[PDB]
């Protein structure tokens, strides 16, 4: 039957995920946990068949998984878009790596009460991780040619992020601007980010310094 | 001709990416970076061909590559140790994933000044991540059953760098202390863990407050 993925209620690790579900039209559920749910959550944690029991977790009746790399990883697999050959597999998990860089260093840096002195020394290296990808696609559509891969929808999420950290970052940058509205302009993305299913915010887990709450950017 | 394998001369990021190599008897040359040399390494950088420049970086003529968990997983491919369906793929991606999350949890809190109250929280959480592979390996000899995944090598110096940080944590896991000495008995290992090319520390860069400098755990 239709196969559930469960997270939190924010964006988080899970929303690049999402989008990649929401593109390729799959019918899925969700079991969202809300902030006063935490309990929810530690009650199911073992009792669902999981060999590594987390968030976000997935489930198929082929599969039953838990890490959000190992899910995205895994859909896209499943519809041949993973690679081709080892040459073309690296390509698309080296893609994979490169925007991590930017999404897993907002996170390192939030939730830490020194946030503000945190903020000002990550944005001084974004513009260089950014303008790798504003060269990647200046002869590209996305970032592997002319058809979607899942960095695509991770690289979206990654520049939604750091917009509410630097509305000025992408000025500079006009490649990755446009593919922004590019991704927005699918439409079966438009049509999910005007959903009921889409969830706006938190960005982090709604306890963080930046991206938390029921909020506001910064 | 031979690849190149790029990285500073610690432990670090590429840690798992050689025993793998060296298991699998594979020639590869290495360009360390000592560290009075970042100046080296920024003037090489941008000169070798990378689309995402970074370190490790790995060089063979059919690629040029800059993220680890690219670089792994490519050697992996080329030698089928990859998956075989999407569910076997999916497994040692989860399996790759768990052990990232023991592996960037050391390094997230390793640089912090507060290190020292960053320490006992993780080390609080460090049992129940623990406990899923001691579970994992209660009937295989391998992460993935009787033979080598390079998820065995990313567990391996995970154990590895725990371990300075806390000595008993793995007293209470009786598997997994088997399974380091189990990695330590392949011949290939061995042979290589008493070389001249084992790079013994730093664990983290060299200014680390956990595993940095040329010394001492903790």
């Amino acid at each position: 039957m239709s196969p559930i993925l469960g997270y939190w209620k924010i964006k988080g690790l899970v929303q690049p995920t999402r989008l990649l579900l929401e593109y390729l039209e799959e019918k899925y559920e969700e079991h969202l946990y809300e902030r006063d749910e935490g309990d929810k959550w530690r009650n199911k944690k073992f009792e669902l068949g999981l060999e590594f029991p987390n968030l976000p977790y997935y489930i198929d009746g082929d599969v039953k998984l838990t890490q959000s790399m190992a899910i995205i990883r895994y859909i896209a697999d499943k519809h041949n878009m993973l690679g081709g050959c080892p040459k073309e597999r690296a390509e698309i998990s080296m893609l994979e790596g490169a925007v991590l860089d930017i999404r897993y260093g907002v996170s390192r840096i939030a939730y830490s009460k020194d946030f503000e002195t945190l903020k000002v020394d990550f944005l001084s290296k974004l513009p260089e991780m950014l303008k790798m990808f504003e060269d990647r696609l200046c002869h590209k559509t996305y970032l592997n040619g002319d058809h979607v891969t899942h960095p695509d929808f991770m690289l979206y999420d990654a520049l939604d992020v750091v917009l509410y950290m630097d509305p000025m970052c992408l000025d500079a940058f006009p490649k990755l601007v446009c593919f922004k509205k590019r991704i927005e302009a699918i439409p079966q993305i438009d049509k999910y980010l005007k959903s009921s299913k889409y969830i706006a915010w938190p960005l982090q887990g709604w306890q963080a310094t930046f991206g938390g709450g029921d909020h506001p950017p910064k």
